[PDB]
């Protein structure tokens, strides 16, 4: 990232009325993460190129594309991980405590 961003500035739009998901799966390869983010007056976006675009669309003045990171290795809001139950495969939510534990597994530089 060109500009790097602080979870304090990634919890901001949390602040203002955005969400941000973040789903762990393990893959038959390695263990991947993956970040949503929904916005909070219109659609969902989780690539970076679609939230530039809502910028751009909306009226934006809190949060700039800065204060969105899609790194599963940036614990601030919601962390998920999908495992396996006697009922099915549900997707289980990490605390606090447990979101470091996953990011070790998924991380990249």
């Amino acid at each position: 990232r060109r500009r790097i961003a602080t979870p304090e500035e990634v919890r901001l739009p949390l602040q203002h009325g955005w969400r941000r998901e973040v789903r762990i799966k393990k893959g038959s390869h390695r263990w991947q993460g993956e970040t949503w983010y929904y916005g909070p007056c219109g659609k969902r976006m989780k690539q970076f190129p679609e939230v530039i675009k809502y910028l751009s669309r909306n009226v934006v003045h809190s949060v700039r594309r800065e204060h969105f990171s899609f790194s599963p290795r940036m614990p601030v809001g919601d962390f998920f991980e999908e495992r396996d139950t006697p009922e099915g495969l549900q997707w289980v939510q990490l605390s606090a405590e447990e979101i470091p534990s996953r990011i070790q597994a998924i991380t990249g530089s």
